[PDB]
């Protein structure tokens, strides 16, 4: 396989709740193993704009996304937010790539200073301390200049920011269309394959 | 009417025609002169990702959108990228507020370092130096430190970086819906009413 | 009216309860609609330094407040620190300008690096990204090096730093006219009337 | 006896002549020597806002100030804007802490910038060239950037800039107590004795 | 006495709870009086990583860690992490040095940055704008840029960085003569006496 | 094989010789080729706190530590601290990862500014501009802000800055547990196997 | 006594020689213990510039200076630039003021940087870790823009720059008299008795 | 001939005033056309640190000087220290090299900031702005980072940052010995000729 086999994929509290389940979909599909995290805002989002209805907890959110995807088991594994137990809080874990998606500009700002107040925002300390792979998917709108800064920031020190801002030139159909734009670009990022948006140019040999 | 009379509206070219137009559509509707500027990397994204068949030449492509919008004569004024004597090239023109919508990476970067080389970033460069509304598309992803370092210095100027980023926090039912999104808080920034997308929380009284 | 018709005002944990409290009065009676916030440490330090019998929960201080007021019904919105559903929440709420009075160093800080661990803090975080305006009353001494980062990257941003610093060339009789003389300058800063404090040398012709 | 021997104590013309007087009493009953200094400016604002008929010369000044405090003869020494002969002017000077208060913008610029126009500016530039205490005590509201730069920079130097920004939680009844709040905190950081703030929290043990 | 009277020691959740455990009780030898903050990661750390059965709420820790040590009454005070009524919270109270033994990556960001979210936290910040000892002992390893830039800028501004990296050169036998070496290094640099860790070279006269 | 074939195995004159001897034995046992070099300095390091008599010239180093670790013929190549002939000290060179351990805040100061004086501080100059793996593990206390700015400027372009600070959580019971854990952390940090530290959380499913 | 016990005095090879001598014979009259210093290139400066003729090897160089000073037995400890077991090598050693008089712009660089070349450069880093007194006095002219950032840094980070820069306000009368001045500001610095330069304006009271 | 026609030469109130003394004196000797500036502190130094009976009114001024100096008429021109009419005003006057010797801190500040408070301040500004020689002699000990920055500043801009720091390698005998060393450095760095410090090595062939 190309790409890694285990991926931490972290949901925070903004807009954009059909992003991390698809590729949380896509990643089941393409047999990696993930370590799912999600925020209390970011369960609030899932319950404001869709109808998935995700249990709070952890072992019954594990059973419920391994149904909804059509997971091994074994294959979704989900930790609370204070399971400091749990291989993403510690640089000493087994090598994973990461994705906060969506990631709040909250989430950002607390990997931007090294806050760690919780386990997502340890985990991509971990991510950033020992270069493991780590990408940023923001949702907002307009960017101000804090924003700005916690992402250069980011970006200066090998994180991929990734915002939600889909391309239009794949002919979309639908919602769901944008959507797999930009899954197909996390996907391509951490070298995963991918058949929703083919290679630019690939055939064109001159002109 | 709240908000400003006229508006530049700049197209680059960034993926998110529909962007473009969709605003040009609704400053129409809300009886606003524009000042349309189109490069010519826009006019290829337009033909590659539509089907609007605009024509190439200013005076054409007037006549042409006048129809396509449902303006008044004299409602759209076309100015092509090399002409120095329209309004948008002179600080000394009326005040008018410009968005540059979409903003490719390349016109991001010519207007933070300055380059005024056609008259898109002339006109925004008139923008800052002047203090007058600048709002900036930006359609692109990953962003790079490029990117963010070349937004991060106009937002510290007080350019608004508004990324083609839409919520999916109103039911979107299509990709117009998101268009609309995006296009709204475009509206919002500038002063200027619109319906598509409703004012967050306005009837939640406590708890 | 002069001034914005919807003021958010937080309290958050400094001393100087007196000055919040003061404000929401003159705001009240200036006919402003006010969306009130208060920290759970502001609670402890309105208990501690004033004889205010603040109710804990949002509906509860919603009546008192509009009675210690004098308030219209609907006049004062309360919302609690998690309520992700209240206007300040969002970009895409009516315009408001926000004051932060009095301003911890604490939420001084959140807001400089845009941590939006509750509602306080995001929705100075949306001020900013909005340039809605954004005044912060901080109440400490000394000032640390940290705070005074904190406060010049927010000043750069476009954010009014007003510390709870009084002057004395109004004949100050009591500790209530202290107050009243910071209250005025808020309220001079979002352009709103009040008649505590004189306009400087207005009489003066010539010398 | 804890804390310096020998003050030197500048008033500038900042708003709150009041707290340079109380203070400037305090050192005296703490029998501590006083280099006292006092600028144009400030001399106006003690003339605008107070009943303190302050003569304007030094020899005149000596000899009231002495009378006003109840201080033994030589205890408190009066030095001119211009007397380079002064102790404060020179490093090589017995050491003094020292302490501007009020502290104006200007002069709080002058030391920032090292600009030396008159004594009270040389003396602070002397306290930092041989590593002395320096406190500066300004008032202003808003601070803009200018002014936060300034205060930023000498804080990382290592002078204490204590804004006259009084606290509530001692129960204060009066302007008084409020200009005793200050008095004190200038006190505990020269490390001097003072009874007008307790100690916070020295008899509770637990919980 | 050399040295302070009086340490707040903060242990947080980083791993090397035996540091913090040992540095309390050389402190409780040298007869200081000892103001005991721990995070709730740091209770963790501690059940994890020794057997020390350390009771949870702050009078029976009291009760426990005066045992453990062999204290006398009232020389060790415990604080819970939102008493603001303690005295480390305010810069009113009487002097302390203070230890942070370990340093989290999370507790030396919301140092750096001044987050203020919890005692231990606030009363760091309280020792930086009053100028008083703080001594951080960060555990972590490799440590990323995140972590190096929190700990220049507090370094800059005075604060010792004090790494849990023992030396070897005092021939140690076991890991309880590593754990000597770094509090005996605290020790050194708060100034109080220790005879764990010998002085270099005190003894050689010439070569 | 995962990790590299061949290691740069650099000893510098800081506390630890214990930390370098044992990783150069896992290397050996690993099977990977080491090119080892050693300061002056270090050679006093390890007569001063260890037994280990290790000889003076490359030639007889070279067999003394073959024999030491069991190595076979040829995969320990001993460099003198001039010999600008051996592989470390071009870019035209066979790709190594490198590792200083112990690393003196002399050689950090070295490297971070690009000294070059003698083949340990080329060769890391060296990696640095063929972008090949840097591994830096200094051993000192307090860091100085000089210390830590040189690790961070060498952060930001790559390096990893892994201080020799070991975790407390695998039950250490010597002083041969904690340098092991250190060892451990190097050799994740290459990619190369170990199983002296198992990885943190790995049969944890949910909670 | 007021002062530190003891002085680390390192010489360096800039132009001043009798500045460093006639340092060490007031602090040997003050009954301080000196551990002195010398560079290589400090020798030849001594030997083109005086005729003292200092012996060359440290034991020799101890009996020599014992005598010229009217030392007693152990109050000069001379120690070589590579005797690492020396107690200024090591922040473990008993505390020290150093001063390094005269300071080449090499060793200034050096100390800048943190390269601890040799005992004198590595007792300024161990000075700045570890918070105790470092004085510089450098003898150069012009100072180019290397110069003042290397001794900016250094001050910044509280070291004392203090160039041998002596003024003429003491009606000097020879060379002699010149170079009392800058050692007499040295002593001041130090806080170690002095009467070669008279406190300025001691006996001042007024005008 | 070599070097400027034209000196403008300026004094300020550093202890020093026999250098500027002893400037003039060489400039007269070769011949060179100087504008002679000084401020009303350094007409105050130089009464208190020599015996000049230096005129204090610009006409006799001119007098007194061209007689001590045995001047042609005409050759010093005097220039009071609001005489903007004179050429150091103005850019559009003639090319003149500039010396500020002695230069107090207060002067070299007002340079730094481009404050023009008078002619010296300005004439200083001028020489920066048309890229005109300007060399500054401070002389103050301690400098502090106020003074370091302001000469990082100037020395960056091309100024030459040339304290009055002589050498004691040419075997001075006299503190005029002293005084000549650092006006010879001064002459070099004009381009003038001057026979008080030999060349250095100037005939020595090889070693
Ligand atoms: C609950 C909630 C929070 C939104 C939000 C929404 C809701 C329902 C929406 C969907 C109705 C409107 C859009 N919101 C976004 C948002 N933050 C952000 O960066 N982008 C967003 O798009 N926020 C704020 C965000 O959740 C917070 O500031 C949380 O404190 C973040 O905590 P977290 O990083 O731990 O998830
Ligand atoms: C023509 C072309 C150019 C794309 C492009 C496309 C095409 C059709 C697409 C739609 C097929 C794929 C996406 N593209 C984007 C793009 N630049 C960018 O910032 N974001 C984009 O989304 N580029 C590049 C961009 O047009 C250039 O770098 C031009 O030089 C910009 O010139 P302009 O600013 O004057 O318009
Ligand atoms: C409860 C409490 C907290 C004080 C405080 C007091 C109390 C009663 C007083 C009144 C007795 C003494 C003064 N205090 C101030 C203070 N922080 C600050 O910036 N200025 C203050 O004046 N603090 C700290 C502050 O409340 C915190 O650091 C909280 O974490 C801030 O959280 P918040 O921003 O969410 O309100
Ligand atoms: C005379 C005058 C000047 C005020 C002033 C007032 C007066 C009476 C008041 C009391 C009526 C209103 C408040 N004022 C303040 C002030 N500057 C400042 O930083 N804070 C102030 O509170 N200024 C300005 C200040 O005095 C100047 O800018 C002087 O140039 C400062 O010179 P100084 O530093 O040498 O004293
Ligand atoms: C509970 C827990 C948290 C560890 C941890 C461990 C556990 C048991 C260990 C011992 C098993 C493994 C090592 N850990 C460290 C760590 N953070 C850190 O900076 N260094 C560490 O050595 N963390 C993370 C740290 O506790 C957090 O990010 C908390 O949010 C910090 O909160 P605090 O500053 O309030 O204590
Ligand atoms: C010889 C010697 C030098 C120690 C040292 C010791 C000795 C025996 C010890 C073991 C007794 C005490 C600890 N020391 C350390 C140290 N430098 C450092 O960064 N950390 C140290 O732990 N130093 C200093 C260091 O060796 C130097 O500054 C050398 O110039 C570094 O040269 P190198 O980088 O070429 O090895
Ligand atoms: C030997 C030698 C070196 C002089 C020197 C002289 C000699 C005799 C003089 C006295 C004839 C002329 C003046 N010199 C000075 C000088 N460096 C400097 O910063 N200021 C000086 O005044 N240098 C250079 C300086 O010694 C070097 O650059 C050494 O490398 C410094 O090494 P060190 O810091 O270890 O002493
Ligand atoms: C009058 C006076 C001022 C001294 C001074 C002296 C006197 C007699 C001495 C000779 C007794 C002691 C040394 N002093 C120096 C000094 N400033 C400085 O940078 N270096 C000095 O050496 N000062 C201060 C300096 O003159 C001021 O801060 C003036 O405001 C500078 O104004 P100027 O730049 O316009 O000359």
């Amino acid at each position: 396989m190309s790409g890694p086999e285990r991926i931490t994929l972290a949901m925070t509290g903004a807009s954009g709740a059909q992003y991390g389940l698809r590729l949380l979909d896509c990643l089941v599909q393409e047999e990696r193993e993930v370590h799912f995290l999600i925020s209390k805002a970011a369960q609030l989002v899932m319950a404001t704009e869709t109808d998935v209805a995700l249990p709070a907890k952890p072992q019954a959110m594990q059973a419920f996304l391994t149904e909804y995807c059509g997971a091994a088991a074994g294959q979704i594994r989900v930790f609370g937010q204070n399971d400091w137990m749990a291989p993403p809080a510690s640089g000493s874990s087994a090598p994973n790539a990461m994705v906060i998606c969506p990631c709040s500009t909250g989430t950002l700002s607390a990997v931007a200073t090294g806050a760690c107040n919780n386990l997502i925002e340890r985990a991509a300390d971990v991510a950033l301390k020992e270069r493991r792979p780590l990408v940023l998917v923001p949702r907002e709108a307009p960017f101000s200049s804090i924003h700005l800064e916690n992402m250069l920031k980011l970006s200066n020190l090998g994180a991929v920011i990734l915002p939600a801002a889909p391309g239009f030139y794949h002919q979309p159909q639908s919602v769901e269309d944008l959507v797999d734009f930009v899954v197909a670009r996390i996907l391509n990022t951490l070298g995963i394959p991918q058949d929703m948006l083919p290679r630019w140019g690939e055939q064109h040999l001159v002109s």
